[PDB]
């Protein structure tokens, strides 16, 4: 299950499709919990196409229901990111993910 809650400013159309490598500026957020990832830290902005099962599952969806300069809110289920088994030492298990996502993509 994900769930956009949009910060709307960008054009709403460029939607992504098969093939497309894409650059997001990603930061996570732990429910009830501190931070534990970011792309704003390392300043590289996370290269990646659509459609390799590179991210996990509720990363994947959002990505494809998003546009060109938006901001979306994720909000990811235990069942598509980690829930069963947990990252270890990062993300433990039965895990409820937030993920601060903006899409200034190319292609």
């Amino acid at each position: 299950g994900v769930e956009i809650e949009t910060i709307s400013p960008g054009d709403g159309r460029t939607f992504p499709k098969k093939g497309q490598t894409c650059v997001v500026h990603y930061t996570g957020m732990l429910q009830n919990g501190k931070k534990f990832d970011s792309s704003r830290d390392r300043n590289k902005p996370f290269k990646f196409r659509i459609g390799k099962q590179e991210v996990i599952k509720g990363f994947e969806e959002g990505a494809a229901q998003m546009s060109l300069g938006q901001r979306a809110k994720l909000t990811c289920t235990p069942d598509v990111a980690y829930g069963a088994t947990g990252h270890p030492g990062v993300i433990p298990p039965n895990a409820t993910l937030i993920f601060d996502v903006e899409l200034l993509n190319l292609e």
